């Protein structure tokens, strides 16, 4: 009998963030069990979660954004694994977004519409890598981690695209030396053909200049990915897979970039199970583009990933609301483009669901009181961050704050509207705000509400399950366990 944490391989499945595992696991696992789904359970290593020593640190040691959920790597992995064992379910315990970054605040700005063009020093790279190793050590020590997503997008060198031919050629020769001709031969003068679900074969060719630019653009990303992957390999006594996070970039992923990235990974001995392109999905929003162009682009990118034994992994999966999925027609286009062979990720939407549920209670009730406390404390914390130029401060946040103030002043929006932009984007700090004795008072009060109030527990579990079911049914993950079992059987 196969149950508990298993590495599932390159097979279609949902993978779901569990920011407060105490209150979210029941409804997710109900849905997984009901639709005979093998699903992932995760938190992002650069933002949502952190090692115990970060989580348990005194107030102010670490930026609010680092492990902002209050949930350690040991905690989510252990609770998820042991919950799955108890339900007799197969799950994948995933370490999402192992992120090279100078800070969690920067990694957050990156997905909240905030331009920073920060550039990392060599010391920062070193400490970022050592933080990632420490995160990995904690995951490994649980005995339950099956899968890792690597995010080195911060290291992409966009200057390579603009270098003059003279500079390009000179830099290329210098760094690649006697390997230069070999690297060019992998690509130049070859017709690459990838056939997508539609049956359309797509042709790609490469010039020398293109390969030179791609090579310089991605060299540091590739090296760090190698270093991270080697360390994971040194520590893991069970099988695992790798996902490449390629999605937190300023523009859409280009087909040639992905062909090149996957192939260069393969040359150094790395075969990801999944790759996560930027296809124009944005956090906290339904898909805002042409569905036909979306389908065309995903059909191409999936064809390419397929030839490297990988599936697409779709990040920023949640939409404008807990009930909106990712927009009408969006799932269908993805399904046609991938034939259902797809990984799909959601996480923050469950807390947005929580807060809006609390907000829908009447003033006078303790649930609504809790909501109002959350919203007020978040608002005042962010105000203070802008005034004191704290780590989350930016003109974008300042504007959103003003816009909520004037919206209320002009009776366009109601006070404490959970749909206010600043709140949708930054409500997450609620779970890491601390009281005078160093406790995450808001995260604790949420958990107490859930654990001691049966009516609230029941209603949240029902909403959590329902949300998970909308995803599962929308993306046809029902019975996906079959292919997972077919992967596991080969070992």
């Amino acid at each position: 009998d196969v149950f508990g944490p298993w590495y599932l391989g390159p097979i279609a499945h949902p993978a779901i963030g569990i920011r407060i595992p105490e209150i979210i696991l029941t409804g997710i696992l109900r849905a997984y069990k009901k639709r005979n789904v093998a699903g992932g359970l995760m938190l992002s290593f650069g933002r949502e979660t952190a090692p115990e020593w970060v989580i348990n640190a005194p107030p102010g040691k670490y930026e609010i954004t680092r492990g902002h959920t209050g949930t350690s790597i040991r905690k989510y992995m252990t609770m998820a694994a042991e919950a799955a064992v108890k339900e007799g379910l197969v799950v994948e315990i995933e370490a999402d977004h192992l992120t090279v970054a100078p800070s969690a605040a920067e990694a957050v700005k990156r997905i909240s519409g905030v331009r920073t063009e920060y550039r990392m020093s060599e010391k920062e790279l070193g400490e970022s890598l050592n933080y990632i190793k420490a995160e990995i050590d904690e995951a490994v020590s649980t005995g339950y981690v099956n899968f890792y997503t690597i995010d080195t997008c911060f290291l992409i060198d966009y200057s390579a695209e603009e270098m003059s031919p003279g500079e390009l050629e000179s830099k290329f020769s210098t760094i690649f030396g006697d390997g230069a001709g070999d690297l060019l031969k992998r690509y130049v003068g070859r017709q690459f053909v990838y056939i997508g679900e539609r049956g359309i074969p797509y042709c790609f060719t490469f010039t020398n200049e293109e390969v030179m630019r791609l090579a310089l653009k991605y060299r540091e990303s590739l090296k760090a990915t190698k270093t991270i992957c080697d360390y994971i390999k040194s520590k893991m006594s069970k099988p695992y897979g790798i996902e490449i996070a390629f999605d937190e970039t300023p523009s859409l992923t280009k087909c040639k970039d992905m062909i090149f990235y996957l192939r260069e990974l393969w040359e150094i001995g790395i075969k990801p199970d999944f790759i996560a392109p930027n296809i124009g999905f944005e956090k906290r929003k339904d898909y805002m583009g042409d569905l036909k162009v979306l389908e065309e682009r995903v059909d191409k990118l999936a064809a390419i990933a397929r030839a490297f034994g990988a599936l697409l992994s779709i990040h920023s999966g949640s939409g404008s609301s807990p009930y909106s999925g990712k927009g009408i027609g969006t799932y269908e286009a993805l399904l046609r483009a991938t034939g259902g062979k797809i990984k799909y990720k959601i996480s923050g939407v469950y807390i947005e669901l929580l807060f809006e549920l609390l907000a829908s209670y009447p003033k006078g009730s303790k649930e609504r009181g809790l909501y109002e406390q959350i919203f007020d404390d978040v608002y005042q914390f962010l105000k203070k961050e802008v005034e004191e130029e704290g780590v989350l401060a930016s003109p974008e946040l300042e504007l959103q704050l003003k816009r909520y103030e004037e919206d209320v002043k002009n009776g366009v929006r109601e006070e404490r509207d959970p749909r206010a932009d600043f709140f949708r984007y930054y409500s997450f700090v609620a779970l890491n705000l601390r009281d005078s004795s160093g406790k995450r008072y808001l995260r604790e009060a949420i958990v107490e509400l859930y654990e001691e109030d049966r009516k609230f527990k029941e209603r949240y579990d029902k909403e959590v399950e329902a949300l998970t079911l909308r995803l599962i049914d929308g993306l046809k993950f029902e019975n996906n366990i079959i292919n997972a079992l077919a992967w596991i059987r080969q070992f």
